[PDB]
């Protein structure tokens, strides 16, 4: 089965990845983003509600270690992680595991997050919220 | 999709930008004005009503930092920012993100703002209000 | 009788092993994984409930000696070991005796375990829990 | 193929260069002006319309670095550069790559530009516009 | 069979190489450029689309190690490499394996690339895009 | 019966060996490559599928002992070995027993393997995959 990827994904036009069809959730096995993917997946289990889970994902993109993310979880409950969305949205600010990997490699001090990535209504340092131009 | 720009815009006659048709709202991705654009967009969220939002935008054009603009917001609520108007009007005083970028680069101590950019009825230092010659 | 093996098993396409049919439980006689298999089988007897038995199996995969595993058993009761599942699931993280053998040979410091391998709800060092893509 | 050069060019009467015939566009390979040529070519791509491209070329002749010229471009689009005109006109003020090289070497604070080099209708510091005595 | 080479190639006028006829693809066995050739070929497999493959080739010419190029590939898929074009074009900026070898030997900090070598529309450090004077 | 050998084989033009006709499979009795041949044959029995058998052959060419190759086999089943192909292909990278013998004598740290020698789609250390110029 082919894994659906973002149109701007570097996996586009590759064997096992497609832009117009495929699986919408994946750990991206066989790529480097795989690691980031599973880390993001673990985050989405540590915080069941999407808002503060996305806040922790944004902090992860800003270079914060995943170990501190595990530390910040209120409980020690550990459940199996579901694969993160490979295409959360279709704009250039989609918080895919690939984009998070790229931001962590670039060590960016600020990121731009679209509205398809719901965040806490209060300010987050290094995160700028913009409208999602086009959604999934 | 092409992004509609001002007739006096430096993006006129370029790939992805047009004067007679295109998107009327954009963060101007791929340009420098992009940064100014998103900043202006954030301002338009900090002040929901257009009058004092435009006052803050005018102060932004006069060189005041965006950090102080965030400080001046009465609340800490942060919602996703909608793209600013690329063509608020068709005169030479259109408060486009490009014009704001140019004014900030020139470090102007006074600006001229047309009537298509609604402002508070009281005086604003460094801002002169004139009639908009032609509107959108 | 043919022994059913994982699709990613190195025993696939060999005499006595098959992917689409065969025995679902085996000590894998005639292979090296045999040893690991019987060790895993012994673990599954030392801990009757699958959760902490799988925890001990995960620790076994992380390089911990089987002698310490025997030491950690609360009782000295020793009953005959049933053959471990050759195909616990169909994803790439199936905790087959072959996969455990490969992980022990590679001396990995961290493993990824799918949801078809039930584990304790608390954190286990060196183990990352992910959803099983496809099950048996 | 011979490259057509200006009658006042120092490449006149040389192998591969001619005054009465030859290629009207060239990067001037094998000369020093080559570098200036390609820089001018890049300018002509950064600004698609000839007017502000010629303004940037005039600023380049006045000693301004090409890096700042790249900075001043509104977009980051980079397309292949076409060779600049070796003979834009036949007067002594022809803005050939050779003339630009000579002006940059002399570090002139003011230049005279003929009417065959279309410029913005507003004043440019250090540039004096005169009629082109004879054109191509 | 003779291998067609660039008119400016140092292999011109040699046994097994010709300018007017021959094979248009080769690993250049028997030469030093052979190594560069196969490296370039591997690059063209790592990035299936010609644009970012040519970007990686340009970075290779700028002295970046091939090991880092392998690292930068999003996937670990490795398919057989097709021989690179010995004559991608007929101008002096043809990105032949010989030219890449010469540039790597000279340790150049900047290269000039013609339009027959398609590159990403954004800026690449140390690469200047010019029109290809004559094509294949 | 004559044994068909590679055109670049040192057995070419010898009694019992020919380039245009002969047996396509042989243990190469009477030569030194004989030993390598039978070793390769044994490898082709240890791994029934050609892909990982060729991977093990490539590792054998890189100097790894045949005893470790026997150790790496998942099973202890030992069936009679069929003679390896004396001419797997007609290019210079043909993985003949003679070429493997030469590479082992030279103790090469890297080899180039054509596409007629199918290998695993993942990277193999010391092996570079290129297109086979001409096949059998
Ligand atoms: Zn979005
Ligand atoms: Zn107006
Ligand atoms: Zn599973
Ligand atoms: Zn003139
Ligand atoms: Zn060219
Ligand atoms: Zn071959």
């Amino acid at each position: 089965d082919v894994v659906r990827v973002h149109p701007d994904s570097s996996l586009a036009g590759r064997k096992g990845y497609s832009t117009t069809e495929g699986a919408l959730y994946s750990y991206l096995e066989g790529t480097r983003f795989h690691q980031t993917a599973v880390d993001m997946a673990e985050i989405y289990t540590m915080w069941p509600k999407q808002t503060e889970a996305n806040e922790q994902v944004c902090l992860y993109a800003l270079g914060e270690s995943i170990e501190s993310i595990r530390q910040k979880c209120p409980v020690d409950d550990a459940d199996a992680s579901s694969p993160p969305k490979t295409v959360p949205c279709l704009c250039r600010y989609a918080m895919t595991p690939e984009r998070v990997t790229r931001l962590r490699m670039n060590h960016v001090t600020s990121i731009i997050v679209c509205s398809s990535f719901p965040l806490p209504k209060y300010k987050i340092e290094g995160v700028q919220k913009v409208k999602c131009s086009k959604v999934m």
